[PDB]
């Protein structure tokens, strides 16, 4: 029976340490340390470490901070990884607590005897060059300090989360953010048969906070029906359209759309929210949709 | 006719509106913002603002949204003039980054002023880009909330649907084969000689369902991005073959197999695991 500690550092350190209790890993001690008490406060873990308590003073790390409270809290560290033959070090590198913080538990704990494996991410390539920068300098300082270093890199994670290459892993959302604006400026400024004046648009936008917004594709016979639907309950809505006061609905086909097909869509719509709900609608042409209709509805009011 | 614009701030908002111009939407005007002038310079759009050009130098703002507000309340007055005389603002931007989260609340603000209807639509980030992100899009969305008449809020989670962790997994893909039973099990000692003073190493995940399931997930492990192309330059891996009750000890060997078969000597060492039903090979990589 060998004794097996996972110490994570900072927030991504943290965050794993609490996925690990969740899902019930069997036969490992955990350990949390942080420089922010707050985030140390409300974790799941028996073993809490608040990192440099003297000068940080609990409050954060920022983005030298790391590093500094990890050696001021040598004693608490030493004294929670006593005994272990392995160690797991996680981190997340570019912050201000793990980058700095993690060489030093790691020095500490090889040490002490331990087998010391450093698991940690680097950072998305959004997060920009200063943070990627100061990644790669972590990583270097916890190499010198550990027997063996898994490096996850959160761009590689991306893509095997979202299943597609690193340059389309926002495809979808920024066409999301595209059709958002398109279902109401469509209806506005592309003439179609059934345009909204900019004055109701007001109506149902102005003075509101939060608008919902559901969109769902339908395709055959029943494309209405199956459109709408999706539409109503589409995984992007934040919370339900039901009793919402007012709404916009863009119905948008190719050139075999009917205007019986236009009309059930609403009529769904306007079912699902009820009650009396002031609901404005109108279409679009698309002429690359075969027997396929796209409905969108935009609500406020709660 | 109603005068529309479409101003998106940050780098989710550059790609968005380069999306919007692709796509060909017509009646709007795009305008783009952002603290990166490197963003700036590769968009579509014909009307650009490097916020903050006099402090951030179009250098970029890095994690922090304070840097972002500064910059939009440092380029107000551009930012008026890129916006008089609309009717409708819409306000792109994705929450969590330093320039989206801060600069989008101020230009809202500014554009509501000049009279315009302002429309804001942002996206949230992933639960795995961590905590400070997360945190820092939470107050943005407020703070935007604060200033624009309608706020549409897409969530990149729930975006992922239309078991998360991935330190969880290095770390349970070996601690499992020693700290519990299984159809194969390693000694601490196996993995001790694998990765004492072995430096560098990567992870590959790979999942396969049904009939031949170890041929796919094992063959999916190998070529994982997370692997980064490069498993046939290690010397050591250990594999964790991990399934439900149904798991013989005739997947684990058709399962290695096919990994040894690309494999030279690539010393490898195995066991399993089980979970809720089907077969998920982890590979960590060494030497
Ligand atoms: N739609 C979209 N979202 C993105 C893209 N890149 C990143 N994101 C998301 O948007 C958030 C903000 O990123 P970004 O706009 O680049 O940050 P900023 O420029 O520093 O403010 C990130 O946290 C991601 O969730 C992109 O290309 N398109
Ligand atoms: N995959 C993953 N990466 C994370 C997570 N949290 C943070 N990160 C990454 O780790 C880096 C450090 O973030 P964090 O640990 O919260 O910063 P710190 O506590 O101030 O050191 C971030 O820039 C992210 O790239 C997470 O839950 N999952």
């Amino acid at each position: 029976v060998a004794s097996i500690k996972v110490i994570g550092i900072g927030g991504a350190g943290n965050n794993a340490v609490n996925r690990m209790i969740e899902a019930g890993v069997q036969g490992v001690e955990f350990i949390v340390a942080n420089t922010d008490a707050q985030i140390i406060s409300v974790s799941k873990s028996k073993n809490k470490i608040v990192l440099g308590k003297e000068t940080s003073k609990g409050l954060g790390a920022g983005a030298d901070v790391g590093r500094q409270a990890a050696i001021e809290s040598a004693e608490e560290i030493k004294d929670a990884l006593k005994g272990a033959d392995m160690v797991f070090v996680a981190a997340g590198m570019g912050g201000g607590t793990g980058t700095g913080a993690a060489p030093i538990i790691a020095k500490l704990a090889r040490e002490q005897g331990a087998l010391t494996v450093g698991i940690i991410t680097t950072p998305f390539s959004f997060e920009g060059r200063a943070r990627n920068s100061y990644a790669i300098q972590g990583t270097e300082e916890l190499r010198k300090h550990v027997d063996s270093l898994i490096i996850i890199s959160n761009d590689r994670l991306l893509e095997v989360i979202g299943g597609v290459p690193l340059k389309d892993s926002f495809k979808e959302a920024d066409n999301i953010l595209r059709q958002g604006v398109q279902t109401i400026t469509d209806l506005i400024a592309v003439p179609s048969l059934i345009n909204l004046d900019f004055a109701d648009i007001k109506t149902v936008m102005k003075n509101k906070g939060n608008a919902l917004m559901g969109i769902g594709i339908g395709s055959g016979k029943d494309k209405a029906i199956e459109a709408a639907n999706k539409a109503i309950i589409s995984p992007l809505l934040e919370a339900s359209i039901r009793g919402a006061r007012d709404a916009i609905i863009n119905v948008t086909g190719g050139n075999t759309l009917t205007l019986n097909d236009a009309n059930d869509a609403v009529d769904i719509v306007k079912q699902a929210i009820g009650g009396e709900v002031n609901i404005i609608f109108g279409t679009a042409v698309n002429e690359h949709l075969d027997d396929e209709m796209i409905v969108t509805v935009i609500a406020t009011g709660f």
